[PDB]
């Protein structure tokens, strides 16, 4: 069969990926992407946990990331906490035989900057999501900025992992609940709302074709699947994993459920050994397509385990998506 991104717009070159991406799971090898967080844009970004990972291993992620919001700055205007200079290492990783992944810490329109943990009401969400409000001008202020650093990728034709608005079902993020494994309703429902606004800004209002949607919620919360904003909406399900033991991770079985491929879309030790994870991985998560480890501490560099995780059978590397100039074949 043939997997589409939900956007029915989408380039050919992310057609083919995301396609390419849910046929993972049939293959023997080769079958689970390697990812590492390259960090903030305009802060922490570099090619240095890539260049490690090479020293350590001969390998480098397949998957690089890069966060363009570094919402817990105060700024003059919101928007000035929203920097896209990582797309120059980006573009190169994808013309390298990687794959680019953006996510958003974004600042809170709800106030004049930053406080992307700072917690708003109900009310103050509903004047985010309303554009006529200097709240909801404000948001859209940083979609725009944000539209164009992607539009920069779309016009070099490169695909895009995109995972706005994660850890929804954590307490600590300005777009989520406000109170531990505290189940809200309207909570639920705006967030939905603002998933669905931030996907039609970026497909028709900026006509961006070279976005893969990921939906991420926390594996240590609640409300895995309550916030889902539905399969017309989602190209990829995924667990922010963050744990002491590899094969105690909750979740799989509910968002594997949901009938979308599946990937750890962030991993790290709690506070470990990275060759338990790949293994924990064929035993109890099969239908992963990709991990993102994350940087500074939870980096596979600085853990046990990084060669045997990146010379596993199963992981696939940057330069293991390209044979020449089409993507490696398809096991049906
Ligand atoms: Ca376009
Ligand atoms: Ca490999
Ligand atoms: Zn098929």
């Amino acid at each position: 069969h043939t997997v589409s991104p939900v956007n029915p717009n989408a380039q050919q070159t992310t057609k083919t990926v995301m396609n390419w991406l849910a046929h993972l799971p049939n293959r023997t090898e080769n079958r689970v992407l390697s990812g590492a967080f390259g960090g903030y844009s305009h802060d922490t970004f570099s090619m240095a946990e890539a260049d490690r990972i090479r020293s350590a291993t001969g390998q480098s992620p397949a998957i690089y990331g890069c966060d363009y919001a570094r919402g817990w700055l105060e700024t003059a205007n919101i928007e000035d906490s929203i920097d896209v200079s990582c797309n120059g290492d980006l573009m190169s990783y994808w013309k390298n035989g990687g794959i680019p992944q953006i996510s958003l810490h974004l600042a809170n329109p709800a106030f004049q900057s930053g406080h992307f943990k700072t917690p708003i009401t109900n009310d103050q969400y509903k004047n985010i999501l309303d554009s006529a409000t200097a709240e909801g001008k404000r948001l859209n202020a940083m979609l725009s900025k944000i539209a164009d650093g992607l539009q920069e990728l779309e016009n070099q034709g490169v695909p895009v992992l995109f995972r706005p608005l994660h850890e929804m079902n954590g307490e600590w993020f300005w777009w989520g609940l406000t109170s531990y494994n505290q189940k809200d309703n309207e909570r639920i429902s705006l967030y939905k709302q603002l998933y669905k606004k931030i996907y039609h800004y970026m497909t028709d209002t900026r006509g961006l074709d070279h976005l893969i949607w990921v939906y991420s919620p926390d594996a240590n919360r609640d409300f895995k699947t309550d916030f889902y904003p539905g399969a017309s909406y989602v190209d990829i399900v995924g667990l922010d994993a963050y744990f002491q033991d590899a094969y105690s991770i909750n979740g799989y079985d509910q968002l594997t459920a949901l009938n979308k491929p599946f990937a750890f879309t962030e991993v790290g030790p709690q506070t470990f050994d990275y060759s338990l994870f790949i293994n924990a991985i064929k035993q109890k998560y099969p239908k992963t397509i990709y991990f993102l480890a994350w940087n500074d501490e939870w980096s596979a560099a600085v853990n046990k385990g990084a060669s045997a995780l990146y010379h596993d059978s199963w992981t696939l590397n940057k330069g293991e998506i390209w044979n020449g100039d089409s993507l490696t074949p398809i096991v049906e």
